[PDB]
DNA sequence: GGGTTTCCACTTATTCGACCTTTTAG
DNA sequence: CCTAAAAGGTCGAATAAGTGGAAACC
């Protein structure tokens, strides 16, 4: 069905992965053979988004990834020039994008066919240092030396509504609260909207309280790990901003499908029947659909 | 047919999503 | 007093990123 090229360069903001192998083998001349490419992983519920993916671009091979995901890579190397010119007309914009700039550098090296020269090799290595969690221990130990150039820090703007759109079809959660009281009905219903990042974006997350003129940012720690979440529980903004946005711009795979569920208990807040008993387990039933599982 | 690419099965680290209860604000 | 909104978390892998092994090329 062909996806928007701008819903797809939001959901590799929030759902992609460079990759830049640099793999040891006794049967290369140099000693080392590589692999360059870019992936998607997915519960396999979303298996239709990469297929649809793969389609739009033309590229790539899906596959399972263990017991409950799915994966689109694309490795071929001629196939990377689709995915190269894709983000080079549709950047990337969180500090993604800086392991997309290390990914063309290594194809650069590779194009030139320079990774079948050991000085090739170590290009790449160097490459690689900088990219995503950097060196292996074992490339940390046969190629030794200071990393010099540090991590280019990007800094670039929601580009518009489809990237966004993308995005939270990643990394967003539309959830229905159910806070226990002991009030007559004893359940207050709350709707959430969240979007979660690593904290390295906070400036990108902190934005979207200006770009949707609602919300409010949480910030999360746990051991040396933080990250953040950009979070709406205010009615009237879900009503008159939240929905509204998503109901233009589409979300893709089934976080759809809890979008929709979503509103549909919106309705049903906004017509006061949460506060019935009938309604409420209306509610609790479509809840039940909602999210891990459906 | 040797070196190199590309694929498919599966894992590691930890960044997400999803789920809770309480406190506070109207 | 009643209900909505926010605060303040927990849980666990649908996390982001990576790895082992080998078939398929040229
Ligand atoms: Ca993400
Ligand atoms: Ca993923
Ligand atoms: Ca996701
Ligand atoms: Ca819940």
């Amino acid at each position: 069905s062909s996806i928007n090229p701008w819903i797809l360069t939001g959901f590799a903001d929030a759902e992609g992965s460079f990759l830049l192998r640099i793999r040891k083998n006794n049967k290369s001349s140099v000693g080392y053979s590589t692999e360059l490419g870019f992936q998607i992983t997915l519960h396999n519920k979303d298996k239709s988004i990469l297929e649809n993916i793969q389609s739009t671009w033309g590229v790539g091979v899906i596959a399972n990834s263990g017991d409950n995901a799915v994966s689109l890579k694309v490795t071929r190397f001629e196939d990377l020039k689709v995915i190269i010119d894709h983000f080079e007309k549709y950047p990337l914009i969180t500090q993604k994008y800086a392991d997309y700039m290390l990914f063309k550098q290594a194809f650069n090296v590779m194009e030139n066919k320079e990774h079948l020269t050991i000085e090739g090799i170590k290009e790449l290595v160097r490459i690689k240092a900088k990219l995503n969690w950097g060196l292996t221990d074992e490339l940390k130990k046969a190629f030794p030396e200071i990393i010099s150039k540090e991590r280019s820090l990007i800094n670039k703007n929601i580009p518009n509504f489809k990237w966004l759109a993308g995005f939270t079809s990643g990394d967003g959660c539309f959830f229905v609260n159910l806070i226990k009281s002991k009030s007559k009905l004893g359940v207050q219903v709350q709707l959430v909207f969240s979007i979660s990042q690593h904290i390295r974006d906070k400036n990108l997350m902190n934005s979207l309280i200006t770009y949707l003129g609602c919300g409010y940012i949480k910030k999360k720690n746990k051991s040396e790990f933080s990250w953040l979440e950009f979070v709406v529980t205010k009615f009237s903004d879900i009503r008159d901003k939240i929905i509204p946005f998503f109901q233009e711009y589409t979300l893709i795979g089934t976080k759809l499908k809890d979008f929709e569920d979503w509103c549909k208990v919106a309705k049903l807040i906004e017509e006061k029947k949460h506060l019935t008993e009938e309604g409420l387990d209306e509610i609790k039933k479509i809840k039940l659909n909602m999210n891990k599982g459906r």
